[PDB]
């Protein structure tokens, strides 16, 4: 297992004004890339069981006139602080329990009320200073919306300047609570509540011009099992394919229920994009046949000699006829893909042509390719390098760009032979390297990051 290092702890935290750059970083890149992910997979003798359990570490790539600065710090969550100060796992994670939700916000980062927050799937984000990467603390919402489970995949409406997300109240009468947050406030407005007997694990959701679409995979929990069983969070979820998948369509301006539609069972972590066209909604999803991927992302499998056991996902375009009818899909590409990203700022909620992601096709290795899928031409461009494992491709559009793929792709890449990571900058159009910046250590395999101007 050459990539074993990507799932090993990084204890080193440093701050460097300049990384060694090769190539040239465009002058117009003047923002900051923040990467989030797990970077500590044990506390004393106690090991975290699952990739999703690792204690959050932020990585900062800040750009000035062709130079790039780097800093990394562990998020000083109560989860981290308690582990550091008692050498005991102290909060319940995705798949590990101690020997009252974790604030181990290891999944994604965004801005709420002009503040930088790290996010996981527990109710409250964790605020951090982008200058220092210091932790300010739990970011409280100012509202009466009940939640136990949420996403670290909020959507953002650039027209209305609203963050959009949902949170599940998990109780004997559970609710999916769809909400929005206006710029310069931490108050969430409830759009709508959908009552549900057995809440589904929905890592992300779709947003169109007029709608939120919750795609309810039949991977579901009995609320009382979560409240009372001895078992870590994710062990309480069951695959029930007889339920099918349910597309719940909510008007995200007035909370009206547009309708519910069923397809055959499938599972997904990541939506790609969705859009309305005539009397139809198209929903592009990185779909697995079932939920078995969840058990494949336990560390003993990820570190083991059986990684061809890890199920592949593919881009499915689901067509919802609002007129009425069963939801059918077609494949947009033959490539196995995860960690999808688009020209979000210009093409989220809109008809589009280009998806960036990591190849999980295993042509030559595990997760060793960046891929750019051309939906129109049904073709792909590939980036790879011997014994290198690239992270999520973050797209940044060029100034006054007239094309969907005019800009840069930023990917944190593990170099296994060098036992250190580099930031790869591709031109999004050619999908060829324009620069890289060396990091003095390995960046463990992370989840999501965002570029802030
Ligand atoms: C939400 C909830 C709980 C905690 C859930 C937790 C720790 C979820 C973590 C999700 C993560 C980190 C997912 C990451 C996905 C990345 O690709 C209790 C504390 C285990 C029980 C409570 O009733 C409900
Ligand atoms: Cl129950
Ligand atoms: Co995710």
């Amino acid at each position: 297992n050459k990539f074993q290092l990507g799932f090993s702890t990084l204890s080193e935290e440093l701050d460097l004004e300049s990384l060694q750059v090769k190539g040239t970083i465009p002058k117009w890149l003047s923002g900051t890339l923040i990467r989030n992910g797990p970077a500590k997979f044990e506390v004393g003798k106690e090991k975290f069981q699952h990739w999703f359990d690792g204690l959050a570490m932020l990585h900062k790539f800040s750009f000035k006139e062709g130079k790039v600065s780097y800093a990394n710090k562990f998020l000083e969550s109560k989860a981290y602080q308690s582990a550091r100060d008692t050498d005991k796992i102290s909060y319940r994670e995705f798949a590990t329990d101690p020997c009252k939700f974790t604030d181990n916000a290891n999944v994604n980062v965004t801005k709420i009320a002009e503040r930088f927050v790290a996010m996981t799937e527990t109710p409250l984000p964790v605020e951090f200073d982008i200058n220092t990467l210091k932790t300010v603390g739990v970011f409280a919402y100012d509202d009466k919306i009940e939640s136990g489970l949420t996403t670290a995949h909020p959507h953002y409406d650039f027209v209305k300047n609203e963050l959009v997300n949902y949170a599940t109240k998990i109780s004997r009468s559970s609710n999916y609570n769809v909400y929005k947050i206006a710029d310069k406030t931490n108050h969430r407005n409830l759009i709508g509540s959908i009552p549900v007997e057995e809440p589904a694990y929905m890592h992300s959701f779709a947003m169109t011009e007029n709608y939120v679409v919750l795609v309810e995979y039949p991977f579901v929990v009995k609320p009382l099992d979560l409240l009372l069983s001895g078992k870590p969070f994710i062990e309480n979820f069951s695959w029930k394919p007889e339920n099918g998948t349910r597309f719940i369509i909510v008007n995200r301006q007035n909370g009206n229920l547009v309708g519910t539609y069923k397809s055959d069972a499938f599972f997904a972590f990541h939506h790609v994009n969705a859009f309305e066209k005539q009397e139809e909604i198209f929903v592009d999803i990185i779909a697995y046949q079932d939920s078995s991927i969840v058990n494949a992302l336990y560390l003993d499998i990820l570190r083991g000699q059986k990684t061809d056991t890890i199920p592949t996902s593919h881009i499915r375009r689901y067509r919802i006829p609002l007129s009425g009818g069963q939801v059918e899909y077609e494949m947009l590409s033959s490539e196995a893909v995860e960690l999808p990203r688009i020209n979000y700022k210009q093409y989220n909620t809109k008809d589009y042509r280009f998806v960036y992601g990591i190849s999980t096709y295993s042509a030559s290795d595990f997760a060793n390719q960046l891929v750019k899928i051309d939906i129109l031409r049904k073709s792909s461009k590939i980036w790879s390098e011997k014994d290198c494992y690239p992270g999520e491709p973050v797209f940044v559009g060029a100034p006054d760009a007239t094309k969907e793929d005019e800009g840069l792709i930023l990917s944190a890449v593990l170099d296994a032979t060098n036992a250190k990571s580099f930031l790869l900058i591709l031109d999004a159009t050619t999908f060829e390297e324009v620069a890289r910046a060396e990091v003095p250590h390995h960046i463990p395999f992370g989840f999501h990051g965002n570029y802030f101007e």
